[PDB]
């Protein structure tokens, strides 16, 4: 079985909202569509042991994330921003076994740890990955 | 052949010991019982190539750990804590080849460099997987 | 299908040049020889789809690097390097398809961004395996 994709976050001046998904609509990869570029989340069509990661840059306001399934924190990542003139970094990342339907996205936890960031030069990535199918009948 | 875990650290007030594996005793994944939550280790059963990969948060003291296989780094990694009011980030990675009993866990190497952390919205995790078998007679 | 490696960084008292690939030389595997320890590339031998991770510590300079496909920016990082005494950290990681003899490396984006570094107790890690073959006739 395969299961597969990476995306990366747009620019955008608008603070990033913390009650919603964070968007990463950049594709780079997303060849079963298994990823929606539209709602940033993944939904699971092969049971098995995933791993997912985050590498974001940190900017402007200090970052808290959540990788969540179906709305419960796998997994919470934080990076102080010490009110510095350029960005800072912040790296998460988890393994959990999912179901058919079952879905997996990053959510900022703490309303105004928002600081994920993206610029001509910098990038945030949310990717994820199936390591073993586990079927059953 | 098949072999994956992942493990987040708990909260605790004590300093972490730099004299035995860090510890990482709540279990997200794992179904081959390959890592051992009491003990931080995991011991490989299958022969092959393996990706591990640690996101640490940082609080309170720098935080320097080692990768380590039977006791040799494989990799090594810090993080500067700057005498911040909130938690800095940390991860590490990288792959090695395994043969049954063999062992990987992660360990400060510096022995003052404790600064691993979780609380109510932060975590470490540890994480690892078989990418290929590579079985002989 | 197999690919896959991870290597780390030599200690240099040079400033790491920002005109060629960054320099991964201490091998810690690479069966299938796909990595190349002197050009600092991997070259794709199995059409499919990789996850590629770059696990730096960063000092006496910021560190700006991208992660690259035939030198195309797949993903790009950056670490703020504020005056500290001892380092800090950066990851960075994404996946992305490849077809074979593309060449992924790591190279520094904006030139005076170099920080990469190494010690007896820090590495700076890169590392790329293949998750699934596509192979087609």
């Amino acid at each position: 079985a395969r299961s597969a994709f990476s995306a990366k976050r747009s620019e955008s001046r608008v603070p990033p909202p913390s009650d919603a998904p964070l968007p990463f609509d950049r594709v780079l990869v997303n060849e079963q569509g298994h990823y929606d570029a539209v709602t940033g989340k993944f939904t699971c069509q092969v049971p098995g042991v995933y791993y997912f990661a985050v590498h974001a840059t940190v900017y402007r306001a200090s970052l808290q994330f959540d990788l969540v399934k179906n709305g419960e924190s796998i997994a919470s990542f934080f990076q102080f921003f010490g009110g510095w003139p350029k960005p800072a970094s912040l790296s998460g990342g988890a393994m959990v076994r999912l179901e058919p339907e079952d879905q997996v996205w990053v959510q900022v936890g703490v309303g105004d740890y928002i600081g994920i960031y993206a610029s001509i030069k910098t990038d945030s990535t949310f990717s994820g990955f199936l390591v073993y199918s586990d079927w059953h009948s």
